[PDB]
Protein backbone atom coordinates (compact mmCIF):
# COMPACT_ATOMS: atom_id res chain seq x y z
CA UNK A 1 0.00 0.00 0.00
CA UNK A 2 1.86 3.11 -1.18
CA UNK A 3 0.91 6.69 -1.69
CA UNK A 4 -0.32 7.64 -5.54
CA UNK A 5 -0.33 10.67 -7.18
CA UNK A 6 -4.43 10.45 -6.54
CA UNK A 7 -3.59 9.39 -2.63
CA UNK A 8 -0.75 10.36 -0.84
CA UNK A 9 -0.85 8.37 2.77
CA UNK A 10 -0.46 10.60 5.95
CA UNK A 11 0.49 9.41 9.63
CA UNK A 12 -0.54 11.86 13.15
CA UNK A 13 2.38 11.09 15.29
CA UNK A 14 0.28 12.89 18.11
CA UNK A 15 -2.61 14.00 18.62
CA UNK A 16 -2.36 17.40 18.28
CA UNK A 17 -1.29 17.23 14.51
CA UNK A 18 -3.76 18.45 12.21
CA UNK A 19 -4.53 16.92 8.71
CA UNK A 20 -3.28 18.57 5.71
CA UNK A 21 -6.04 19.89 3.59
CA UNK A 22 -6.56 21.85 0.79
CA UNK A 23 -8.16 24.70 0.65
CA UNK A 24 -10.00 24.47 -2.88
CA UNK A 25 -10.26 21.56 -5.48
CA UNK A 26 -7.27 23.42 -7.81
CA UNK A 27 -5.22 24.59 -4.60
CA UNK A 28 -1.63 23.76 -5.36
CA UNK A 29 -0.52 23.16 -2.08
CA UNK A 30 -1.98 21.29 1.40
CA UNK A 31 -2.46 23.59 4.52
CA UNK A 32 0.27 22.91 7.16
CA UNK A 33 -0.32 23.75 10.64
CA UNK A 34 1.74 24.23 14.17
CA UNK A 35 1.11 21.26 16.40
CA UNK A 36 2.81 23.50 19.45
CA UNK A 37 3.50 26.96 20.11
CA UNK A 38 6.65 29.11 18.73
CA UNK A 39 7.44 32.60 18.15
CA UNK A 40 9.83 32.91 14.81
CA UNK A 41 12.44 35.40 16.39
CA UNK A 42 12.73 38.78 14.32
CA UNK A 43 15.56 38.87 11.75
CA UNK A 44 15.57 34.92 12.68
CA UNK A 45 14.70 31.39 12.25
CA UNK A 46 12.21 28.22 13.99
CA UNK A 47 11.36 24.60 12.64
CA UNK A 48 7.74 25.07 13.32
CA UNK A 49 6.45 20.56 14.15
CA UNK A 50 3.56 19.42 12.01
CA UNK A 51 3.87 16.00 14.19
CA UNK A 52 2.82 14.73 10.87
CA UNK A 53 4.92 11.65 8.80
CA UNK A 54 4.07 11.84 5.37
CA UNK A 55 4.71 9.15 2.18
CA UNK A 56 4.70 11.79 -0.35
CA UNK A 57 4.44 9.37 -3.60
CA UNK A 58 7.55 8.36 -5.57
CA UNK A 59 7.80 10.36 -8.68
CA UNK A 60 7.54 13.62 -6.65
CA UNK A 61 8.61 15.25 -3.58
CA UNK A 62 6.88 17.49 -1.53
CA UNK A 63 7.53 21.21 -1.04
CA UNK A 64 7.25 23.06 1.66
CA UNK A 65 6.16 26.33 0.26
CA UNK A 66 5.28 30.01 1.74
CA UNK A 67 1.49 31.12 2.48
CA UNK A 68 1.23 34.06 0.76
CA UNK A 69 -0.52 36.09 3.55
CA UNK A 70 2.22 36.06 5.82
CA UNK A 71 4.97 36.55 3.21
CA UNK A 72 3.29 40.03 1.71
CA UNK A 73 2.05 41.22 5.68
CA UNK A 74 4.54 39.31 8.68
CA UNK A 75 7.77 39.03 6.24
CA UNK A 76 7.78 35.34 6.99
CA UNK A 77 9.78 33.27 4.49
CA UNK A 78 10.15 29.37 4.14
CA UNK A 79 13.68 27.41 3.95
CA UNK A 80 14.61 24.52 3.76
CA UNK A 81 11.67 22.62 1.97
CA UNK A 82 12.53 19.98 0.09
CA UNK A 83 10.59 16.55 1.61
CA UNK A 84 11.84 13.02 -0.48
CA UNK A 85 9.64 10.95 -1.26
CA UNK A 86 10.89 8.42 1.46
CA UNK A 87 11.36 10.87 4.39
CA UNK A 88 9.63 9.11 7.47
CA UNK A 89 10.36 11.63 10.12
CA UNK A 90 8.40 14.64 11.33
CA UNK A 91 7.10 16.85 8.82
CA UNK A 92 8.82 20.17 10.19
CA UNK A 93 8.30 23.79 8.80
CA UNK A 94 11.58 26.17 8.71
CA UNK A 95 10.44 29.40 8.65
CA UNK A 96 12.46 32.93 8.44
CA UNK A 97 11.09 35.78 9.69
CA UNK A 98 12.78 38.36 8.22
CA UNK A 99 11.22 41.32 9.86
CA UNK A 100 11.31 43.64 13.11
CA UNK A 101 8.96 42.16 14.75
CA UNK A 102 8.37 38.65 16.85
CA UNK A 103 5.69 36.42 14.74
CA UNK A 104 3.96 34.28 17.21
CA UNK A 105 2.56 30.78 16.41
CA UNK A 106 -0.02 29.23 18.26
CA UNK A 107 -0.62 25.54 18.13
CA UNK A 108 -3.56 25.06 15.07
CA UNK A 109 -2.03 28.25 13.45
CA UNK A 110 -1.71 27.64 9.44
CA UNK A 111 2.02 28.43 8.75
CA UNK A 112 2.58 26.94 5.41
CA UNK A 113 1.62 24.61 2.42
CA UNK A 114 2.78 21.41 1.19
CA UNK A 115 3.05 21.13 -2.30
CA UNK A 116 3.48 17.50 -4.18
CA UNK A 117 5.75 18.77 -7.21
CA UNK A 118 6.67 16.19 -10.36
CA UNK A 119 10.15 15.64 -11.09
CA UNK A 120 12.37 13.37 -12.60
CA UNK A 121 14.94 11.28 -11.54
CA UNK A 122 17.58 10.70 -14.22
CA UNK A 123 20.69 9.25 -13.59
CA UNK A 124 24.24 10.78 -14.49
CA UNK A 125 26.43 10.41 -17.35
CA UNK A 126 29.60 12.14 -17.05
CA UNK A 127 30.92 13.46 -20.64
CA UNK A 128 33.31 15.64 -22.44
CA UNK A 129 31.06 17.57 -24.77
CA UNK A 130 27.42 18.63 -24.01
CA UNK A 131 26.02 18.84 -26.96
CA UNK B 1 -12.01 28.00 -22.92
CA UNK B 2 -9.28 26.68 -20.57
CA UNK B 3 -6.22 27.09 -20.59
CA UNK B 4 -4.10 24.22 -21.21
CA UNK B 5 0.10 22.92 -21.05
CA UNK B 6 0.59 24.56 -24.48
CA UNK B 7 -1.78 27.70 -24.02
CA UNK B 8 -1.67 29.95 -21.10
CA UNK B 9 -4.41 32.28 -21.25
CA UNK B 10 -3.39 36.08 -19.79
CA UNK B 11 -5.55 39.57 -19.35
CA UNK B 12 -4.05 43.19 -19.32
CA UNK B 13 -5.98 44.46 -16.11
CA UNK B 14 -4.84 48.25 -17.00
CA UNK B 15 -2.92 49.34 -19.75
CA UNK B 16 0.15 49.90 -17.94
CA UNK B 17 0.83 46.11 -17.82
CA UNK B 18 3.41 44.11 -20.00
CA UNK B 19 2.59 40.41 -21.20
CA UNK B 20 4.92 37.51 -19.84
CA UNK B 21 7.26 36.90 -22.40
CA UNK B 22 9.65 33.48 -22.21
CA UNK B 23 13.16 34.71 -23.20
CA UNK B 24 14.09 31.48 -25.54
CA UNK B 25 12.61 28.47 -26.93
CA UNK B 26 13.76 26.12 -23.45
CA UNK B 27 13.44 28.80 -20.75
CA UNK B 28 11.86 28.20 -17.65
CA UNK B 29 9.99 31.23 -17.02
CA UNK B 30 8.00 34.00 -18.59
CA UNK B 31 9.76 37.22 -17.80
CA UNK B 32 7.47 39.28 -15.36
CA UNK B 33 8.20 43.41 -15.54
CA UNK B 34 6.42 45.80 -12.94
CA UNK B 35 3.58 47.82 -13.72
CA UNK B 36 4.46 50.61 -11.61
CA UNK B 37 7.39 52.52 -9.63
CA UNK B 38 8.18 51.14 -6.49
CA UNK B 39 11.40 50.46 -3.97
CA UNK B 40 12.16 47.54 -2.56
CA UNK B 41 13.75 49.08 0.69
CA UNK B 42 17.16 47.73 1.99
CA UNK B 43 16.77 44.83 4.57
CA UNK B 44 13.10 44.66 3.41
CA UNK B 45 10.21 43.96 0.81
CA UNK B 46 7.72 45.26 -1.79
CA UNK B 47 4.88 43.73 -3.47
CA UNK B 48 5.09 44.69 -7.03
CA UNK B 49 1.93 44.41 -9.43
CA UNK B 50 2.37 43.31 -12.64
CA UNK B 51 -1.48 44.22 -13.51
CA UNK B 52 -1.75 40.72 -15.24
CA UNK B 53 -4.51 38.16 -14.11
CA UNK B 54 -3.18 34.21 -15.56
CA UNK B 55 -5.22 31.55 -15.58
CA UNK B 56 -2.73 28.92 -14.92
CA UNK B 57 -3.36 25.42 -16.55
CA UNK B 58 -5.14 22.80 -14.15
CA UNK B 59 -2.56 20.09 -12.70
CA UNK B 60 -0.04 22.68 -12.68
CA UNK B 61 0.93 25.69 -10.15
CA UNK B 62 2.68 29.48 -11.29
CA UNK B 63 5.93 29.49 -9.40
CA UNK B 64 7.03 33.54 -9.01
CA UNK B 65 10.61 33.06 -9.35
CA UNK B 66 13.86 35.15 -8.73
CA UNK B 67 15.79 36.47 -11.69
CA UNK B 68 19.30 35.15 -11.15
CA UNK B 69 20.65 38.58 -12.22
CA UNK B 70 18.82 40.36 -9.59
CA UNK B 71 19.73 37.95 -6.81
CA UNK B 72 23.34 37.25 -7.76
CA UNK B 73 24.10 41.13 -7.92
CA UNK B 74 21.51 42.86 -5.92
CA UNK B 75 20.58 40.63 -3.23
CA UNK B 76 16.97 40.59 -4.52
CA UNK B 77 15.12 37.22 -3.27
CA UNK B 78 11.16 36.54 -4.56
CA UNK B 79 8.84 35.44 -1.14
CA UNK B 80 5.13 34.20 -1.71
CA UNK B 81 4.93 32.90 -5.17
CA UNK B 82 2.53 29.73 -5.20
CA UNK B 83 -0.10 30.94 -7.67
CA UNK B 84 -2.81 28.61 -7.41
CA UNK B 85 -4.32 27.29 -10.96
CA UNK B 86 -7.54 29.24 -10.22
CA UNK B 87 -6.46 32.50 -8.87
CA UNK B 88 -7.90 35.74 -10.75
CA UNK B 89 -6.65 38.88 -8.77
CA UNK B 90 -3.45 40.81 -9.84
CA UNK B 91 -0.40 38.78 -10.45
CA UNK B 92 2.01 40.19 -7.97
CA UNK B 93 5.63 39.87 -6.76
CA UNK B 94 6.63 39.88 -3.75
CA UNK B 95 10.50 40.61 -3.13
CA UNK B 96 12.96 40.77 -0.41
CA UNK B 97 15.82 43.04 -0.92
CA UNK B 98 18.58 41.65 1.66
CA UNK B 99 21.23 43.88 0.59
CA UNK B 100 21.60 47.14 2.72
CA UNK B 101 20.75 49.67 -0.44
CA UNK B 102 17.36 50.32 -1.31
CA UNK B 103 16.60 48.11 -4.59
CA UNK B 104 14.79 51.01 -7.52
CA UNK B 105 11.91 49.10 -9.53
CA UNK B 106 10.46 51.58 -12.65
CA UNK B 107 7.49 50.48 -14.68
CA UNK B 108 8.79 47.61 -17.32
CA UNK B 109 11.86 46.50 -15.09
CA UNK B 110 11.97 43.18 -15.56
CA UNK B 111 11.47 41.42 -11.71
CA UNK B 112 10.90 37.81 -11.36
CA UNK B 113 10.18 35.14 -13.68
CA UNK B 114 6.95 32.51 -14.30
CA UNK B 115 7.35 28.79 -13.99
CA UNK B 116 4.47 26.73 -14.55
CA UNK B 117 5.50 23.59 -12.64
CA UNK B 118 3.36 20.69 -13.08
CA UNK B 119 1.82 18.77 -9.65
CA UNK B 120 0.04 15.70 -8.58
CA UNK B 121 -3.31 17.11 -6.34
CA UNK B 122 -3.85 13.75 -4.26
CA UNK B 123 -6.30 13.27 -2.07
CA UNK B 124 -5.25 12.52 2.17
CA UNK B 125 -5.54 9.30 4.10
CA UNK B 126 -5.02 9.16 7.50
CA UNK B 127 -3.51 5.75 8.15
CA UNK B 128 -1.51 4.10 11.42
CA UNK B 129 1.02 2.93 9.44
CA UNK B 130 2.84 4.72 7.04
CA UNK B 131 4.89 1.87 5.02
CA UNK C 1 22.88 12.82 -28.09
CA UNK C 2 20.96 14.74 -25.55
CA UNK C 3 19.82 14.57 -21.86
CA UNK C 4 16.50 12.50 -21.05
CA UNK C 5 14.42 12.21 -17.93
CA UNK C 6 16.28 8.76 -17.30
CA UNK C 7 19.89 10.27 -18.47
CA UNK C 8 21.20 13.92 -17.60
CA UNK C 9 24.82 14.69 -19.27
CA UNK C 10 27.17 16.54 -17.42
CA UNK C 11 30.51 18.01 -18.10
CA UNK C 12 33.36 18.37 -15.74
CA UNK C 13 34.46 22.53 -16.20
CA UNK C 14 37.93 21.79 -14.00
CA UNK C 15 39.82 18.87 -12.00
CA UNK C 16 38.42 20.57 -9.34
CA UNK C 17 34.33 19.74 -9.45
CA UNK C 18 32.71 16.65 -8.17
CA UNK C 19 30.14 15.01 -10.15
CA UNK C 20 26.17 14.98 -8.88
CA UNK C 21 24.95 12.35 -6.97
CA UNK C 22 21.69 11.47 -5.27
CA UNK C 23 21.74 10.19 -1.88
CA UNK C 24 19.04 7.80 -1.97
CA UNK C 25 17.00 5.76 -4.62
CA UNK C 26 14.24 8.20 -4.41
CA UNK C 27 15.83 11.34 -2.91
CA UNK C 28 14.65 14.81 -4.95
CA UNK C 29 17.75 16.17 -5.51
CA UNK C 30 21.54 15.60 -6.59
CA UNK C 31 24.12 16.64 -3.82
CA UNK C 32 26.03 19.81 -5.31
CA UNK C 33 29.39 20.67 -3.74
CA UNK C 34 31.97 23.64 -3.77
CA UNK C 35 34.96 23.58 -6.55
CA UNK C 36 36.39 26.14 -4.54
CA UNK C 37 37.02 27.77 -0.88
CA UNK C 38 34.64 30.71 0.34
CA UNK C 39 33.05 32.42 3.15
CA UNK C 40 29.10 33.39 3.14
CA UNK C 41 29.12 36.21 5.25
CA UNK C 42 27.05 37.13 8.30
CA UNK C 43 23.65 38.60 6.54
CA UNK C 44 24.83 38.36 3.46
CA UNK C 45 25.48 36.31 0.35
CA UNK C 46 28.42 34.15 -2.33
CA UNK C 47 27.90 32.82 -5.48
CA UNK C 48 29.79 29.38 -5.49
CA UNK C 49 31.14 27.55 -8.22
CA UNK C 50 30.34 23.67 -8.72
CA UNK C 51 32.24 23.87 -12.15
CA UNK C 52 30.02 21.90 -13.38
CA UNK C 53 28.49 22.20 -16.46
CA UNK C 54 24.97 20.39 -16.82
CA UNK C 55 22.42 19.48 -19.27
CA UNK C 56 18.90 19.67 -17.91
CA UNK C 57 16.69 17.84 -19.77
CA UNK C 58 13.84 19.11 -22.58
CA UNK C 59 10.20 19.54 -20.73
CA UNK C 60 12.23 20.15 -17.25
CA UNK C 61 14.82 23.14 -15.14
CA UNK C 62 16.87 22.33 -12.79
CA UNK C 63 16.17 23.98 -9.25
CA UNK C 64 19.47 24.55 -7.26
CA UNK C 65 17.32 23.93 -3.41
CA UNK C 66 18.50 24.13 -0.16
CA UNK C 67 20.02 21.43 1.95
CA UNK C 68 17.60 20.78 5.12
CA UNK C 69 20.30 20.75 7.69
CA UNK C 70 22.00 23.87 6.74
CA UNK C 71 19.21 25.75 6.44
CA UNK C 72 17.64 24.29 9.85
CA UNK C 73 21.09 24.40 11.73
CA UNK C 74 23.37 27.43 9.90
CA UNK C 75 20.40 29.36 8.81
CA UNK C 76 21.70 29.04 4.62
CA UNK C 77 19.60 29.40 2.04
CA UNK C 78 19.50 29.12 -1.74
CA UNK C 79 18.93 32.36 -3.81
CA UNK C 80 18.19 32.22 -7.72
CA UNK C 81 18.49 28.46 -8.62
CA UNK C 82 16.34 28.45 -11.93
CA UNK C 83 18.66 26.45 -14.55
CA UNK C 84 16.99 26.30 -17.82
CA UNK C 85 17.18 23.18 -20.16
CA UNK C 86 19.56 25.26 -22.67
CA UNK C 87 21.82 26.96 -19.69
CA UNK C 88 25.95 25.79 -20.62
CA UNK C 89 27.66 27.67 -18.04
CA UNK C 90 29.42 27.39 -14.80
CA UNK C 91 26.38 25.68 -12.71
CA UNK C 92 26.56 28.20 -9.72
CA UNK C 93 24.85 27.96 -6.28
CA UNK C 94 23.75 31.37 -4.53
CA UNK C 95 24.17 30.97 -1.08
CA UNK C 96 22.09 33.55 1.55
CA UNK C 97 23.80 33.80 5.38
CA UNK C 98 20.82 34.73 7.53
CA UNK C 99 22.65 34.32 10.83
CA UNK C 100 25.01 36.42 12.54
CA UNK C 101 28.15 34.21 11.91
CA UNK C 102 30.28 33.40 8.69
CA UNK C 103 29.72 30.44 6.73
CA UNK C 104 33.07 28.90 5.85
CA UNK C 105 33.18 26.65 2.98
CA UNK C 106 35.68 24.80 1.36
CA UNK C 107 36.65 22.47 -1.42
CA UNK C 108 34.26 19.34 -1.25
CA UNK C 109 31.40 20.79 1.26
CA UNK C 110 27.92 19.75 0.16
CA UNK C 111 26.19 22.98 -0.03
CA UNK C 112 23.40 22.59 -1.89
CA UNK C 113 20.89 20.07 -3.95
CA UNK C 114 19.83 20.14 -7.33
CA UNK C 115 16.10 19.15 -8.48
CA UNK C 116 15.09 17.99 -12.19
CA UNK C 117 11.72 19.63 -11.62
CA UNK C 118 8.85 18.79 -14.52
CA UNK C 119 7.45 22.06 -16.45
CA UNK C 120 4.96 23.22 -18.88
CA UNK C 121 6.09 25.72 -21.53
CA UNK C 122 2.66 27.25 -22.85
CA UNK C 123 2.59 29.75 -25.43
CA UNK C 124 0.72 32.83 -24.05
CA UNK C 125 -2.60 34.18 -25.51
CA UNK C 126 -3.95 37.64 -24.30
CA UNK C 127 -7.57 37.63 -23.45
CA UNK C 128 -10.36 40.57 -22.85
CA UNK C 129 -12.15 37.50 -20.41
CA UNK C 130 -10.13 34.65 -18.66
CA UNK C 131 -13.10 32.92 -17.73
Amino acid sequence: HMSTPQLMRVKKLSEFAILPVRSSQFAAGFDLASAYDYVVPARGKCLVKTDLAVAVPHGYYGRVAPRSGLAVKNFIDVGAGVVDSDYRGNLGVLLFNHGDEDFKIARGDRIAQFVIEQIALPDIVEVDDLD
